[PDB]
């Protein structure tokens, strides 16, 4: 029975509004309703992995697991295995997989982050799960960010705290946060970004939604505008939104947006908004295609509608050769020519590089680079031809061309990372000098760039 080179992943996000769900929620798992929906001809085809994020979830883990499993069983006639479940307050993540994947899934991690201080610590934050699927690392984050139209900066701060402190994936990847630890990272939840239009325009917005004319609303969506200005979710992708705003509905219908200020809202307006979102980030030149992104129309227990997204994702096999794992393959090497880092830092320490990859026995430390002043005020760290030759565990090109090298640039003085990035080994040619590039981030903010040339030798 051959190992897969693709899997499909279902991502669901639903703020349940502290109410139990209705008896049928199958439309969510089938990607049916509004937006980019799944073809009817696929209804019996199970996804390989289902990841369910809830917020304001009033159910026990047991109660929710029973509803989810019985839902998937009805759709697919498959009894799904529970990979992981993790809850922080009323924020929950469930990962379910087809039973045939049980012995493909390992290194299962869960964590949570509580956002805010004092006043603002006690119900917002994130949960996450990571695991390996054969040779591919998968991470999943469900976050409930700060509410309120005038708190987009707080949401952006919540995002930075979550990606700094959520402890998922391979702990040996010590310089890297969750935005570099996974082949594929999915980040979803009630992110709570709003449509920033005046309160007086509420009925105009409702009109626009009834016409299915979303363009003038999306141009004021705080998550789209913050992402454009590089304030949040740098280097993440989101599928185009073609469904109505998922918040705030009167319960038991979808015919009415409840936007007016009430004692129950803290006298805040809730203009119709796309609070409920799915984003992703995959390593360079790995296959990932969004195949659905939408909301259900028939689940009306909450003031939010459920959101679904599905993805095709490239995966690789757990490779063994006569040499690696447990030794190098002298027939393989990775060389770096004319490399330099450009950093936004005002500091003057020496810097060195660390190379981390599951194609190496352990990470590799470079010598210090030579600092020069760039012509526009920047720090340029030149490595020239001085970077070590990397010795992969397996030289087979069917393995090596599917790998990635994570790069951290670190201060000699403090050993703290100033910048992290990733290079694909999916090259146009082997034994050939080719340009490489990655942006560098730290705490998920742009800090610089790394560029140069690579030369990859495989056994072929
Ligand atoms: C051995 N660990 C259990 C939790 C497990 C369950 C499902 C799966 F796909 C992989 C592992
Ligand atoms: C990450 N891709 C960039 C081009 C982008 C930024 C904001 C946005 F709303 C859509 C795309």
């Amino acid at each position: 029975q051959p190992e897969p080179d693709m899997i499909t992943i279902f991502i669901g996000t639903w703020n349940m509004g502290n109410a139990p769900p209705p008896k049928k929620i199958t439309s969510w798992f089938l990607s049916k309703g509004q937006g980019k929906t799944r073809d009817d001809s696929a209804d019996y085809i199970p996804h390989d992995i289902y990841v369910i994020g809830t917020q304001e979830d009033p159910l026990s883990e047991k109660e929710w697991l029973e509803i989810l499993k019985h839902s998937l069983q009805e759709i697919t006639s498959v009894t799904f295995k529970t990979v992981a479940i993790h809850t922080l307050w009323n924020i929950r993540i469930v990962v379910l997989a087809k039973p045939e994947h049980e012995n493909r899934i390992s290194h299962i991690c869960t964590d949570n982050v509580k956002t805010g201080i004092a006043n603002t610590l006690g119900n917002k934050g994130a949960v996450g799960v990571s695991f390996m699927f054969n040779g591919t690392s998968l991470g999943f984050v469900n976050s409930h960010l700060t509410s309120g139209s005038e708190k987009k900066l707080r949401r952006n701060q919540n995002y930075m705290n979550i990606l700094r402190f959520l402890a998922l994936g391979d702990k040996k990847l010590s310089p890297f946060n969750i935005t570099h630890r996974f082949t594929h990272l999915f980040w979803f939840g009630d992110l709570n970004y709003r449509v920033d239009l005046p309160t007086w325009e509420a009925e105009t917005i409702i009109q626009k939604i009834k016409q299915q004319q979303y363009a003038d609303l999306l141009s004021h969506d705080q998550l789209l505008t913050e992402r454009r200005e590089q304030k949040v979710f740098l280097h993440f992708e989101e599928e185009e939104i073609t469904f109505a705003p998922t918040y705030r509905f009167e319960r038991l219908t979808r015919d009415k947006y409840a936007y007016t200020k009430q004692k129950a809202t803290g006298m805040k307006y809730n203009l119709p908004s796309w609070c409920d979102r799915v984003l992703w980030k995959s390593y360079p030149l790995v296959h990932v295609v969004c195949q659905s992104y939408g909301s259900t129309s028939d689940i009306m227990t909450s003031d939010h509608s459920p959101v679904f997204a599905t993805f095709e994702a490239g995966v690789t096999s757990q490779f063994v050769s006569k040499n690696g794992p447990g030794t190098v393959d002298s027939q393989g090497q990775i060389e770096f020519l004319r490399c330099y880092a450009t950093l936004k830092t005002k500091s003057q320490t020496k810097f060195y590089l660390e190379f981390h990859s599951s194609c190496l026995e352990s990470f590799v430390k470079s010598q210090e680079g030579e600092n020069e002043e760039g012509s526009e005020g920047e720090l340029v760290v030149k490595f020239g031809e001085t970077l070590p030759k990397l010795k992969p565990i397996i030289s087979d090109p069917e393995y090596l061309l599917d790998q990635h090298i994570l790069i951290s640039i670190k201060s000699s003085d403090s050993d703290e990372s100033y910048g992290e990035g990733c290079i694909a080994l999916r090259l146009e040619a082997t034994e050939t000098q080719l340009p490489i590039y990655t942006p560098l981030t730290h705490h998920g903010e742009l800090t610089g760039h790394f560029q140069g040339e690579i030369k990859l030798q495989t056994s072929q």
